[PDB]
């Protein structure tokens, strides 16, 4: 295979390596996709000349382009060059049929050809985070390549996906006109990945930012942290929802403990009746005694979150009390006024009851989040005091996009950007090395999220609810 | 001088354009000014270092700079000295440069001054590039640098630096994208209508973050009607950092009314909302928002005109009392936010709960306006206070440049009271916008290049935060463009 080197892979790849079902594409058509493989295989660097696309006999169907078929059943075709070999047309091409690049657009014998005689040097991979019937497959990529380009996370009504490139294996001024010494960080996330726009990587760099250069204090819990204050990160929720890929997180949890905020509730019974244990420790008789709240039942949790949502500025009891028509509901003002008027800049539910802190079993964390609409979607602020990235922040993203999307849809409206504000961004000396392992993993295709689009009212939304969809990711840490 | 261009020139200049007095450097030494100076010329290419091991740049001056640089040729241009230990010694520049490349293996020639040299060097157009030290104050001295010609631009712009006794910055002028980043965003494969200081490449400082925030939102927001009549170019979500160590992020390219900003500050920590306490002293700020007839159309018809309501200084002192009037007596009522959250600094500085909160849920309907800073965070790390702020609504052309100053005022003021270093100013906008008739006030404004902002000098001696004054508050070495008229929609 002299002077056949060189060739790149464009392919479409279900999770379970699916790429075919009898002759046609697996899955429903990915117009993004096809706009995706136009773009990439008919650039030429900056008059006539085109790119060579390559396919075998099987792959049936392109313009702009040179088409080359891989056939011996087959001489003939119209407006297509035909070889019987892969050596054969790649040494014919290259010495007389002028072109810019090659191109290898499958079947599997194609590809297994192009990767077992190391004639790839890249490959341009939509990954679908689904599993397809199928009986063709994209051979295993070869541990000589590894992901050095990811796309933002895409999704259509049925699958999310992206794209990656595979690949085998600063000026002076930039450096003096910081105004610091001139002469690198003792951790990066994912260093052999150069095009990272996958939103993940912001929370990757983060955690890298702090465990390189936050500074190691003490703190109420006895364990310490390395801290670093004041990052944003943003999520395109109309893409897909940010539910972290690099180690695995379970939503269940933050999925009753929002409901439970959106019911108002304060009695952590409420939680345990549906096992999730979240609020456990901090209502329980031990902290609550050595907290001063030596009167109060075990699993009241005095007026946090929900009682603050629905109720900001009654005067709380216990958790059996009535509430209703007592204190501001927030919640119930805010979802009218984006109803009513849009443009208001003061869509603001706030926790941070200071006149209630005293009596709170912990003062909130995700203390005061801010709507915003524009072009008939919904945005969300949060602002979160204090943000433990290796165990709490992910939970966080999560519950406030979750949200986010509830109100979106029994507004009537699709669907902006979760901001997420971090103050005291920390981690706790014990997770380090969990956090090292971490940002060491490419990421997958973020998931999706689906509601119940019969759902009104932000009171009716359950569990069931409240699903989402092909969520891939790497093992728990 | 056939053989004679690209030499490059490093300087510190001050405002008035001196860089000597006496055969003396007129200012006080600024020993990072030598290490940059010193960084600069001696750096060679690892593509010409490994081709060359042992090659150097070159340094030129007149007799006159009197300090050898060490690794770096030093050459001295004189008619009155044959020799120097251990440099090279010339008649003039043009032969110099024509026998150091004919003859003296080297890898770059940097001019190091006498005006005379430098004016020699831009007369004939021998220079492409000039590192400049800005100094934000006029010093006394008989040696100016020339006014640099027309046809050099400033292309890079480092952080603000200050010491003791001035602020300055390092600014380079000069004279006059891969497929797969494109392809692998996604989107469309194939310019934004707003670029603040499009030939500044290298962009460091720190105002920058502000100049960019507006042309983003002239680029990118969406036109959107508002509670004032006057519509806004809006876009949502922004942070902006402040290094409160090097420098006061006081606005540069326009004039900002510092006056104002104080006396506002000092009106909210004595916890005030009497708007008659800001007219006394001429500042206007809170004018139209206590006026008769604002009030009235909002429903505050029995209330005494420029009384605001239970507004921010309230809240910061008094976070719960029961509001009756702007002449009412509230000591000992409710709770004193600013006072506890100093006092945890002082005690716990590693507490994560040290919130000012003025978003007084209870309280938003007495308000003459809601409050728009609504929201403040400290932090504390190796000595040294930081502060983030939430913004609910930002008047990027009007608001936003007095919040960055009122707040970095206000984090200054606390740490010296707690006895702590300077950390960062860190902003957070939420509902960022340009009102339609501050379009062409914007766009006049981003075109225009930074100066170093200023340094904040408080009076040492001030212990309690409700101590100081406006003669405590000292903003010093403000250089700024001129203002830039805006109305208040
Ligand atoms: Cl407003
Ligand atoms: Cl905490």
């Amino acid at each position: 295979y002299e002077g056949c080197g060189d060739l790149t892979i464009f392919v479409a790849v279900a999770l379970n390596k699916v790429i075919g079902h009898k002759n046609q594409i697996p899955w429903p058509h990915i117009t993004h996709d096809f706009r995706f493989l136009r773009n990439g295989t008919t650039y030429i660097p900056p008059p006539d000349i085109q790119n060579v696309v390559i396919f075998g006999r099987k792959t049936y169907e392109l313009k702009n382009r040179i088409n080359v078929i891989l056939s011996r059943t087959v001489k003939e075709v119209p407006g297509c060059l035909v070889y019987e070999d892969l050596s054969t047309a790649i040494r014919d091409l290259r010495a007389n049929v002028p072109h810019n690049k090659i191109f290898i657009l499958g079947g599997s014998f194609l590809y297994k050809e192009v990767l077992d005689n190391g004639l790839c040097d890249k490959i341009y991979l939509t990954r679908l985070n689904k599993e397809y019937p199928g009986d063709t497959y994209f051979p295993d990529i070869p541990d000589t390549f590894e992901i050095t380009a990811i796309s933002p996370t895409f999704s259509t009504d049925f699958v999310s996906y992206d794209f990656v490139i595979y690949e085998r294996k600063p000026p002076f001024d930039q450096l003096l006109m910081t105004g610091t010494d001139i002469s690198k960080p003792k951790y990066v996330a994912c260093p052999g990945v150069r095009i990272r726009n996958h939103e993940e990587f912001q929370y990757l760099d983060i955690l890298a930012d702090v465990l390189s250069h936050g500074v190691l204090k003490p703190n109420r819990t006895g364990t310490d942290a390395y801290s670093k204050f004041g990052y944003q990160m943003r999520f395109d929720l109309s893409r897909s929802f940010p539910l972290l890929t690099t180690k695995k997180v379970a939503l269940r949890s933050i999925i009753e403990e929002l409901l439970w905020f959106i019911k108002g509730s304060t009695n952590g019974n409420d939680l345990l009746a549906k096992n999730v244990r979240i609020w456990e420790l901090n209502g329980r008789r031990d902290f609550l005694d050595k907290n001063g709240f030596t009167d109060r039942e075990e699993h009241d949790l005095g007026p946090i979150y929900g009682f603050q949502w629905r109720h900001f500025g009654a005067e709380y009891l216990d958790m059996h009390a009535d509430y209703t028509g007592k204190g501001i509901d927030q919640l119930a003002e805010i979802i009218n006024r984006i109803k009513t008027n849009p443009n208001d800049r003061r869509l603001i539910v706030c926790s941070w009851n200071v006149s209630d802190l005293k009596k709170m079993a912990l003062p909130p964390c995700h203390c005061f989040f801010q709507f915003y609409v524009s072009d008939n979607k919904l945005s969300c602020m949060m602002h979160q005091r204090s943000c433990d990235l290796g165990l709490g922040v992910p939970f966080n993203i999560a519950s406030y996009s979750i949200l986010t999307a509830m109100v979106a849809q029994v507004c009537g409206l699709g669907l902006g950007e979760f901001v997420h504000n971090l103050a005291d961004a920390h981690i706790y000396v014990d997770h380090v090395d969990a956090v090292t392992t971490q940002i060491a993993r490419i990421p997958h295709p973020f998931p999706r999220l689906r509601l119940n689009p019969d759902i009104r009212n932000i009171e009716d939304f359950t569990i069931d609810d409240i699903v989402v969809e092909d969520y891939v990711s790497h093992p728990p840490i």
